[PDB]
């Protein structure tokens, strides 16, 4: 409980001061030039080339079996793939569905032969084999291994010859130099050799006598035993088998590039020296130079432009055809990660590689962070300006009222007890310091005028006692806690004069102008002029490396794998058998 | 310095208006209905199944070695593993822990046998590896490659047998048709095949003769010479091994889904005509269809409902027993990203397969965005709601005070110079013109009224002079630099008068009702109404494709890459020899 | 159209209340201690290590052909990689870049040789491959496959040697106990294995016997005929392979750690009880503990703290020289997702392993995030801060505006219709009730006084109706549909008398003291002193599973897959033959 009390002399014009006139209102240059449009979004092509080829072989199989008491012991057993020469697949296997039960070839710089049972060749029918469903389809000609034990003491050797056609999956990987089939073989030819349309520069590394080209070639499909229809087809015969695919030119079936999305509603502008390429539907954000990319600087991008083109038609004239028109011709751009923006502008009526990125999630952050950022921008933006508005308004009220109670205004505005009067347009003030220690305060007990019964004291009067005998000063009670130096309040005496006056921390409690009671100002129930608002703070958040599925999992899902494999079995020789042994 | 001042004809009723009531204030309507919950989250299960096998075959070696005069040249080395037979292994290898030296098979359709060192069979004991560690175990019977040279001239062929053991991992991959085994070795039946619970029906591409099941089997440890515990065996033999693992039903071995993160704190909304799982522990929110989904469309989904309820189970009794009740049963959801959502909601006391994509960031931003947008949208409407309230709180000052300075308050809300009279309950305001060009303003010395001494002039005279002689007009001064044209501003004269007026740009200092002199507007000190606002913009932002590991990277952690070394390696026979040289 | 009106008795001393004093301003404590700093963040090295390596070998190949009546068959091809010793290669090889027709070499336990054409070793030269290109270079001495047939009847056997040596890729990853090479081959041994240094305790699984190790060896370049520099050169010979590389020591080689970024400005603060790293040119925000992290925990982490310290120099003299001062030596923290943070403070002048995560995303996140918050936090802050200083200064215009129209200001801020009065320095009200139904309100056309001429009333007569027969009152019409029970609201009669009175919807109009007729209260304009704040919400957002390349494309890259060709191929003998068939 500490009641501080003021006196207040009056201003002279040492100090005058005057209202600041209203402030120019904040402009935030907001709002971006922008154009409407259509994009095909495009990444880099890792996905190898996929075709079907056919493998034409015969597993040759020589053994040599010596027959003992006990009973029979095999000695050799020489297994070799041979390719089918073309002659053979032209004149007998997509003739008649047959193949020769010898085999005829070159092994060691020497033509050689074998002989299924070592008897005399007949062009044996090509079976389907088992295993045949949807998918990987094949034939042979015997199921047999041929060979001849005989009688004790003797080594007899024979020979199987067993004639194999299988279908297989194709694999190239770029720059398309050789073909992977899914018997594990490699081919060391272009899956685009051919004679025709400059194909003969793709590249190979077979003589050319090992290389055939038939146009309108008929494959004979085994199982219906009819002919196929025409195609230009390849032959290559290699060591263990020969190949056999129908030839398509390079231009037609690879691209460097692929589509990744189509986009409907895109919104380009400048932004930070570059194109900002907004697409809300995907929550995603692309970011250009605003110079055109020429996609001609990488190989194999053909397929770009016409794709991109027939989308964008497509696009244009469903949903677009009333509503837009095209204001030029497509665009290209390179963004950020490695993705190909393709953008048609609109208009309402009123040699390298790319390498893409593996997450697109930047893009969405980029995204996420404008949408919000242009958000609470414009909501800043109208905040300010409507505050700076508001402040101007009501300087009105200010300079209004400032006539009626000039000290009460001004030593709010001031922060600071002050006493002002007005003069003229001017405003002059001066301090009231506070009233200091050794100091009684004494209310008096009556309001009333001396020898007057018509003339009142309009406040209590009090009297101020130095406690060290300095003197007494006879005043009365000003507003706020205000002392006043003399006893000037005077009013006409009313009827049913009922008063408080605030007097330190308690009210004071005048009837017919005199002393009643003392009451505590928290006493006296309060209305409040203050206009509730609570805001909040976002919170501290930690966002964890959450993963999915982590590197181990990932490498974790295949049947077997190859290094492992290999750094068990080759083990092998060291596992089971001393290798440093040597038997003199 | 251009001052400009204005002239006030006086109101007719032409223009009257009124002062606009309180308006509504904005309604928002935040605030959602959600229901606090525990979470199981699923994945799809990528990962191979793991088990372990044993193998059981024989090294088969047959050599034939030539003796010279210089030395030994071996001819021929036929190398070939066969299996041991189930009897074997049973009868031998499980009691005894022997193995016989004589190997006993089929190749190329004959019963035919291999003697090692070409003696008489002996069952040789199995010795471990000299590489046994733990992890992978194996035994044999001999360390020698057994062949015989002879003397010069002759050729001498011999039989290494070498009975082998080894403990593998076994893996496979849905839908389980088939295993890989550590070896290298590819088992086509699945590992699940066996004689009970319809395990029959699993896949097998072998004959039911290769394939046995031993109920309450005892596997002999060859380490230890004990038996180890009995179960349920399989061994099937193929043409080069004997497989033996211990059978497990595919129900309780596999499933489809796999836990991904079980979540404590979760609150399920409506939102977008989905159900929103905002995970506040995992920054986290998925969202699915408000439709439950039957996990009974997906194979091998079994362990899922199970697991899930022993999970919230858990969760449930151990931090939630007291404070909440469960409000139903499980439900299931599938959300974005092919995650299943296994959902247990709460009240406090007052056929295909799924593919699950590989990052879950999309729904931390999902989170992250929601979380953002709760909280600026909330206070936004705080603000905006305040604001409302304050200019209708307002308004009655605005109100109470235009009787006072109607001219003043109205001349600010129009933004224009007007006079303002009041009307009984209604305004009525004119417009002040500008005081135009080729006007001379004369500011008069005194505020004295000639012939008086006990009255005075308010405000300062002054004389509009027209430049082009039309006259001469006495008015006086007004507020805010408007020219009255009369001179009823009037007041009894004061002792120690002193006001400044606003005269243009300067203030202008009368003492005792007589000019004194011009002072600069911007010399007297300013106090301020306007309560400072600084709010500043979020910046420009550039996020770009930051990677830990790119896609090359990622691929280069193998020891060695199959397509690699069989690019290099199928290419030795053209690197080395000439393939197309023909000896005649 | 529903005219409420109101009654108003006066206020007794009943309800006395004061105007809430000025509101202790919020403080939000924001502003946080950091210190600005230069870093080197460090990722898990998951690269193999990669080096460069020769192969020593020869091709030996023995066959053995039957010359027939129709030709030539080959019934054995025995094949076999054989180690080119030690020995040939320092004093052969190396010396006069030939190399042996004849091998000489260990099988099956036996020393055996083997004659290129069965003829007398001669030196041969080695001659480049055809393939020869920047890459992969390979030497070899022939091109042919010596075999012999000769005449009917007999068999002939022939022996071809190709001494071959090769240039190869070798890869090693952690621990480092074996490697790889790209002829498929897996060699057991540490690439950093070695005799000095204590390289020696490095592991394999090989003889010592097998390991030779030449302090200044010098490797021939077989193109250019020429020495190369000197440098220790390990050979190791295994059974099918020698092997030769130049040897380094392990810790210059190989390092767990590798660097990801280095990053100029970094501020650090301590937020959350951690350490936070925020990089504002990254967009990435990193997380550690405060604790620093020791690397000595880390196998092979010597390269960090020595690169790094030679990095942050580098930036340090370059763009820091002048501004700021190091304050400490470098710290070493460990980050959330497994980084590893180098972190340099500044100052302005006034044994385990690391696993990093897949993605750096949750810590852009992190960035996006925190930035955001910061930013609206503080603005926030200074909205709420403003809005409380607003208050507080308005209160003045509230407290000096009352004794002007208490009721007014009363009415507003209790939201109630109310009487108030001034009682010194408290108000007093009461309750204004409406007025009810069974009245009937006549407005008076006469606002004249009855009998003077220059006495008027300021406000219209109105009689209050009964309609129950109750009584009559006569009354006046006071402001905002206010009914006076009395008719002492009186004025001097003005000229030029003109009035609006709001009398329920309509304003009443008066001239000269006399009713002239009724206007709505919607046919008088309006003046605003609301302005206007148009704040809208963050709208609903939905982020999809957006990839760039799913699971199954990032496995379709690679040439051949392991395990399909597997699958694929080791059906063959169940495809092609029947392997269940028993010939008797
Ligand atoms: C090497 O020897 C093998 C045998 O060891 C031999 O394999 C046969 O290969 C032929 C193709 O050349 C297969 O014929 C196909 O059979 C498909 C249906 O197979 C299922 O049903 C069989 C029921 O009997 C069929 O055949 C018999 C006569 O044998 C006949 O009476 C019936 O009407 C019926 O047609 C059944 O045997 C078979 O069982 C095998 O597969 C199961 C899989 O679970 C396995 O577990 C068994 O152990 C067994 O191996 C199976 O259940 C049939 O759909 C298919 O038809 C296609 O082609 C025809 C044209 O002919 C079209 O009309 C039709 O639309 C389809 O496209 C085809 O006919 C035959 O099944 C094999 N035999 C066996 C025992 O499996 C090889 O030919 C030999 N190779 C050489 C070089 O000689
Ligand atoms: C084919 O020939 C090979 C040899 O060329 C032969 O290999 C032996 O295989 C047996 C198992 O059959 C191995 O025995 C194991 O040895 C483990 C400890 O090995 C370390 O210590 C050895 C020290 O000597 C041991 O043995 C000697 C007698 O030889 C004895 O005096 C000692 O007390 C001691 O027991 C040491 O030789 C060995 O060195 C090899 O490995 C190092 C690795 O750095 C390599 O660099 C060397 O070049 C060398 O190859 C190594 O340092 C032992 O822990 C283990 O015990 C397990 O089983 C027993 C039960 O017997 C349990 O009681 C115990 O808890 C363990 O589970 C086991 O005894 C032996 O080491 C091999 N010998 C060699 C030279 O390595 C094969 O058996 C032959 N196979 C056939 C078919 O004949
Ligand atoms: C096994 O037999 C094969 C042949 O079947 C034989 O292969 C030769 O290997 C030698 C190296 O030992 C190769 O020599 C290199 O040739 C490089 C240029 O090759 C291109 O140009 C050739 C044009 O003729 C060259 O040689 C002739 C004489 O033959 C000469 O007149 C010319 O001036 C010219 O030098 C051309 O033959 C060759 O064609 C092959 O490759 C194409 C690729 O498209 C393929 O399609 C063909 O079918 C054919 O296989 C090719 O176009 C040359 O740059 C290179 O030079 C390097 O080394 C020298 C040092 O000698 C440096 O000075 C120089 O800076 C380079 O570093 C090198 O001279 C030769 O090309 C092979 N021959 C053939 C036919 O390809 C093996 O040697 C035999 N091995 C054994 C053990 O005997
Ligand atoms: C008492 O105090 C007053 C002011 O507080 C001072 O002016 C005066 O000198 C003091 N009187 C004595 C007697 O000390
Ligand atoms: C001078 O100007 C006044 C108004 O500015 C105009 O009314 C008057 O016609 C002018 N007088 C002459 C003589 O042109
Ligand atoms: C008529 O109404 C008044 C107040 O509305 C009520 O006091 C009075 O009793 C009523 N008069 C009659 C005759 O019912």
């Amino acid at each position: 409980t500490k009641p501080t009390f003021y006196v207040c002399p009056p201003p002279t014009g040492s100090t005058i001061v005057r209202l600041e006139p209203p402030r120019t209102c904040p402009d935030y240059h907001l709002g971006k030039n922008f154009t409407e449009g259509i994009a095909v979004v495009y990444k880099e092509n890792i996905a190898a080339y996929k075709f079907k080829a056919t493998v034409y072989y015969k597993d040759v199989i020589v053994s040599t079996a010596g027959a003992g008491s006990s009973g029979t012991q095999i000695t050799n057993r020489y297994a070799d793939r041979v390719p089918i020469p073309v002659s053979e697949i032209t004149d007998t296997i997509d003739k008649f569905g047959k193949c020769s039960s010898k085999a005829t070839y070159v092994r060691n710089n020497h033509k050689v032969e074998a002989f299924n049972e070592d008897k005399n060749p007949q062009d044996m029918p090509l079976i389907a084999s088992k295993y045949n469903s949807v998918g990987s389809k094949a034939w042979h000609t015997t199921n047999d291994t041929y060979m001849v034990a005989g009688t004790p003491g003797t080594y007899r050797t024979g020979t199987s010859v067993n004639c194999i056609i299988e279908e297989v999956e194709a694999r190239s990987i770029f720059p398309y130099d050789s073909f992977g089939l899914s018997t594990g073989d490699i081919i060391y030819m272009s899956p685009f050799f051919g004679l025709r349309d400059g194909a003969y520069r793709e590249h190979s590394n077979y003589a050319m006598d090992r290389f055939h080209q038939f146009e309108g070639y008929r494959q004979r499909d085994l199982d219906t035993r009819a002919l196929l229809e025409p195609a230009a087809r390849n032959f290559l015969v290699t060591p263990h088998l020969t190949v056999g695919w129908n030839w398509k030119p390079k231009r037609t079936e690879v691209c460097s590039l692929v589509k990744w999305r189509e986009v409907e509603d895109v919104v380009r502008d400048e932004y930070a020296h570059n194109f900002r390429f907004t697409m809300k539907t995907l929550s995603t954000t692309f970011i250009s130079e605003t110079n055109e990319f020429n996609l001609n600087q990488i190989h194999l991008s053909q397929c770009v432009k016409e794709e991109a083109r027939a989308i964008i038609n497509r696009i244009y004239t469903t949903r677009y055809n009333s509503s837009h028109v095209r204001t030029g011709d497509i665009q290209t751009y390179l963004a950020r990660g490695g993705f190909v923006v393709v953008f048609q502008p609109l208009l309402s009526n009123s040699n390298r590689t790319i390498t893409t990125t593996s997450s697109v999630e930047f893009a969405m952050l980029q995204f996420t962070y404008d949408h919000i950022q242009e958000h609470v921008n414009e909501m800043l933006a109208r905040i300010s300006s409507s505050w700076c508005q508001l402040q101007n308004r009501e300087r009105a009220l200010w300079s209004g009222l400032f006539p009626i109670n000039p000290s009460a205004l001004a030593s709010t505005i001031l922060d600071q007890r002050v006493k002002a009067r007005i003069l003229g347009d001017v405003i002059s003030v001066s301090n009231c310091p506070e009233l200091g220690s050794d100091t009684r305060i004494i209310l008096q007990n009556s309001m009333r005028v001396s020898g007057s019964t018509t003339r009142c004291y309009s406040r209590p009067l009090i009297s101020i006692v130095s406690l060290n005998g300095s003197g007494t000063v006879e005043g009365q009670l000003g507003t706020d806690n205000e002392l006043i130096m003399s006893r000037d309040l005077l009013e006409p005496c009313v009827a049913n004069h009922k008063r408080y006056f605030l007097f330190g921390h308690h009210y004071v409690y005048y009837e017919d102008y005199r002393y009643v009671r003392e009451i505590a100002v928290h006493d006296v129930g309060m209305i409040s002029t203050y206009v509730d608002l609570n805001l909040t703070l976002l919170k501290d958040r930690e966002f964890m490396p959450l993963q999915v599925y982590t590197r181990d999992e990932l490498r974790d899902t295949g049947l077997l794998d190859y290094s492992e494999i290999q750094r068990r079995n080759q083990m092998h020789s060291l596992r089971f058998y001393d290798i440093d042994k040597v038997v003199q």
